[PDB]
């Protein structure tokens, strides 16, 4: 096999491809863009097969949480193995991997492919996989393993080609293969050494093992062959360790020490909720200049790792940076994992061979959330709800089995023009004249379609919530979506042009502040609302002084665009608006912006019902957004602007967390050019995440395929 060329050609007896879901512990993306031609098998595999640049894993990067995700299609915080030691309050019980513990039923949430296979009429066996040797759900795989890490991979490929040996009855149609190494190597001297290189050679001879066999089988063809890992590796030193004494006088507290660092109480279940998570984050926020972590509250960290919705995940967390540990006290060679999945050195490999993909293809980067979706399609099952989107990975088969569809509109548009005066001042009012300006606001059929075709490019973000009223209130420079039950827009899209050299931009109109004649007086937002709360004031979704003249940006300056900022989050927003959008609306040449408020004070990941939200505007009924989105739209190919593109699109979607205070950026001597767009990069979330937080699915009016938009929906930036 390792000697043939590139090729169903499956016999008889065999009706369907059978999936084989080969797992390589620690095998970072980088051990295949180095050392793959060290290596005859996989190399073998990588060519005439299918391969991605990165497989993304999942926040922690370990065995436990990273293996059950790929198995689920659910976030760790969903299938609830957050991590491979963890505490369950409401059972009191310890999971860990030499605890008994770890068979324990009630830890493992979800449904896993094995199980869906074996619930739709079809045979699955595992040769070692965390959570197979559980009995997830009461039920085992046909052919379950007790795990043993010292077994040789001889003998794990021999008894796998024996089960497809068997006939049609009893013969099982998916399996899973787990391999400790180059994880093991990597912990022993590092990524980059000669101790990987051996255990790299190992698993290309254990995988040469099982393609040689199924050659002889005439199987090696037929079966569609995933080979992928759960996390990548990255070099650690002793000398690159943050210590919890230089910080605490004393330390009262159980903390999970390595790269993903959770506090905990030591008095369990009593002081578990009593607990003041708070203060530790408090007591850790910029206590260094020279810092190498960053202290996070669970609703507080980046929106995009979806850790946080689970009991066993403590409210107080640490984000340490790449090549840096965190450990207790004073008493680390080699290598770890467990770090921010968005790093370089965290990134999994993923490859697959048979007829169902497509050969000598190289795929784009996607998440191991996507994995299950696959696995059902090529099973030919129906998925479990799983959090990875269904259709996105339908380029990787050459016939792809389920054709995705748009999302459908559970609420319709129905806000009008009549008369340019005001019913109600609502008691706002701008020192300048006539009104003239409001006249400009009432558009004609042609005005309408044109503002439609410039701004709203890909067409209006559908309300995809049940009953929610709103209406679609349309301007010269901007559409926006306006929320009538919670005084606000839910989205503006508005397509700024590429500018030019502009050393001297124009300032925002102060003062000035109007009422809106198309929203009504009981669903509009009055301005007396933050006068009484201090903390809290006026501020514009849609900057004012971004196109045309000084005549032109009258139209943001009234009741609608207007949402709840704090003073200190007003910092990051407008320098966002008058210096971050204009540089990188040079880059891509024209930016469209389609930005509005996030309300998830639940932390689950998708947005809130009105009794979900608990803080409002003093003595108000307008809601606090917990998050605000931006999301950046332009094309692959620069030559072209976002409001006329044929091709391809680029995506860049922000989720910034709505702050009282920026303890998270530290501005204490920092200008804001040191800081913002260093918090904007570190919440940079995928278009999912943004839909699933406002319940408004994004770019339906674009011609492209339903499959092709969600590897634009599921892609994430990285820098
Ligand atoms: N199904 C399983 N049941 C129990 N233990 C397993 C199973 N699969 C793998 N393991 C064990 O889990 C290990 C991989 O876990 P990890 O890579 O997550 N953690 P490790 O390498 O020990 O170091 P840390 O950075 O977490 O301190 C393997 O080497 C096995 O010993
Ligand atoms: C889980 O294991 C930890 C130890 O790893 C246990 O924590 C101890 O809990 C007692 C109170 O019950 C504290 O006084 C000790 O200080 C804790 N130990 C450490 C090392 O801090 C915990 O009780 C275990 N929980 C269960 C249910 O087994
Ligand atoms: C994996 O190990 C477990 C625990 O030793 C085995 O489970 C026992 O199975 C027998 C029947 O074979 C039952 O009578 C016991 O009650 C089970 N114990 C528990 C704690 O579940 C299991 O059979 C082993 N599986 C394999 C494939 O070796
Ligand atoms: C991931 O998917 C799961 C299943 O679709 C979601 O979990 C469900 O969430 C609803 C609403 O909160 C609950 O009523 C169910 O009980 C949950 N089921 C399970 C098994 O957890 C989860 O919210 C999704 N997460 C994201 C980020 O999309
Ligand atoms: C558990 O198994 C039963 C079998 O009847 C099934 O109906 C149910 O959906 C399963 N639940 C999960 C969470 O897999
Ligand atoms: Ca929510
Ligand atoms: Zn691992
Ligand atoms: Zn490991």
């Amino acid at each position: 096999w390792v000697t043939e060329a590139c090729a169903p050609q499956c016999p008889e007896g065999f009706d369907q491809p059978p999936v084989i879901l080969f797992s390589m512990d620690g095998f970072r993306a980088e051990y295949l863009q180095t050392w793959s031609t060290l290596l005859p098998n996989i190399n073998k595999l990588k060519t005439c097969g299918l391969h991605s640049k990165y497989m993304r894993a999942v926040y922690p990067t370990k065995a436990f949480p990273n293996h059950y995700t790929i198995v689920t299609g659910l976030y760790p915080e969903s299938h609830g193995i957050i991590d491979n030691n963890m505490y369950d309050v409401y059972l009191n019980k310890n999971f860990s991997l030499s605890s008994v513990e770890k068979s324990n039923p009630a830890w493992w949430s979800g449904q896993p492919i094995w199980l869906t296979a074996m619930y739709q009429g079809l045979k699955a066996a595992s040769y070692y996989w965390p959570g197979s040797d559980v009995a997830v759900n009461g039920s085992f795989p046909n052919i379950y393993r007790n795990y043993s890490n010292s077994v040789p991979y001889e003998s794990r490929i021999a008894t796998l080609l024996q089960w497809l040996d068997l006939p049609k009855a009893e013969r099982p149609s998916f399996y899973t293969i787990y391999v400790e190494e180059p994880d093991s190597a990597g912990h022993k001297s590092g990524p980059v050494s000669a101790g990987v290189i051996k255990a790299l050679q190992l698993v290309d001879d254990a995988f040469g093992m099982l393609m040689e066999g199924l050659k002889q089988r005439n199987l090696h063809n037929c079966v569609n062959i995933i080979v992928l890992a759960d996390h990548g590796m990255d070099q650690t030193s002793c000398d690159r360790v943050e210590y919890m004494t230089d910080y605490f006088p004393e330390i009262n507290f159980y903390m999970y020490q390595g790269p993903a660092p959770r506090i905990r109480t030591r008095n369990i279940p009593q002081d578990f909720f009593t607990f003041n998570s708070e203060e530790i984050v408090r007591d850790l926020s910029c206590r260094k200049s020279d810092q190498h972590f960053k202290p996070y509250l669970t609703p507080d960290l980046p929106k995009r790792l979806h850790y946080a919705k689970n009991v066993r995940i403590d409210k107080v967390h640490l984000m340490v940076d790449r090549q840096w540990l965190a450990y207790r006290n004073k008493g680390c060679e080699g290598g770890t994992h467990g770090y921010n999945n968005e790093f370089k050195s965290m990134e999994a490999i993923f490859l697959a061979h048979g007829p169902s993909f497509k050969e000598k293809t190289v795929i784009e980067p996607f998440e191991n959330i996507e994995v299950y979706n696959l696995l059902c399609d090529l099973l030919h099952i129906q998925p479990a709800p799983n959090n990875g989107s269904h259709g996105s990975l339908n380029h990787l088969l050459k016939a792809p089995f389920y054709q995705p569809s748009h999302a459908e509109e559970l609420s319709k548009s129905a806000c009008g023009f009549t008369t340019p005066l005001p019913k109600d001042s609502l008691n706002c009012s701008c020192l300048a004249q006539e009104e003239q300006v409001n006249q400009r606001l009432n558009l004609n059929r042609g005005e309408v379609s044109a503002t439609e075709k410039t701004n709203l490019p890909f067409g209006r973000p559908r309300v995809i919530q049940k009953n929610k009223d709103h209406c679609l209130l349309y301007h010269r420079e901007y559409v926006s979506g306006f929320g009538k039950a919670m005084k606000m827009p839910m989205w503006s899209s508005y397509t700024v042009p590429k500018p030019g050299d502009t050393s001297s931009l124009p300032p925002t109109v102060p003062d000035c502040l109007r009422a809106d004649v198309r929203v009504d007086p009981s669903e509009s937002q009055k301005c007396s609302f933050y006068l009484a709360d201090q903390n809290i004031d006026h501020g514009f979704l849609y900057p004012p002084a971004i196109k045309g003249n000084n005549e032109s940006q009258y139209d943001a300056l009234i009741t609608s665009n207007l949402v709840p900022m704090y003073k200190e989050f007003k910092k990051m927003w407008d320098y966002f608006h008058k210096v971050l959008l204009i540089k990188y609306a040079i880059e891509r040449n024209g930016v469209n912006v389609v930005s509005g408020p996030i309300f998830d004070y639940n932390y689950d990941g998708h947005f809130d019902a009105p009794d979900e939200i608990t803080n409002y505007v003093a003595g108000t009924d307008v809601p606090v957004p917990t998050h605000y989105f931006v999301v950046l739209t332009s094309c692959k190919n620069k030559t072209h602007t976002p409001d006329s593109c044929p091709g391809w699109l680029d995506v860049l979607p922000f989720v910034v967390p709505h702050r009282p205070t920026n303890v998270e950026s530290c501005p204490e001597n920092k200008a804001e050019d040191l800081w913002v767009e260093e918090r904007f990069k570190a919440h940079i979330a995928r278009v999912r995440d943004v839909e699933l937080l406002t319940g408004l699915d994004f770019y339906q009016e674009k011609t492209q395929p339903v499959s092709e938009i969600l590897q634009l929906k599921t892609y994430l930036p990285t820098f």
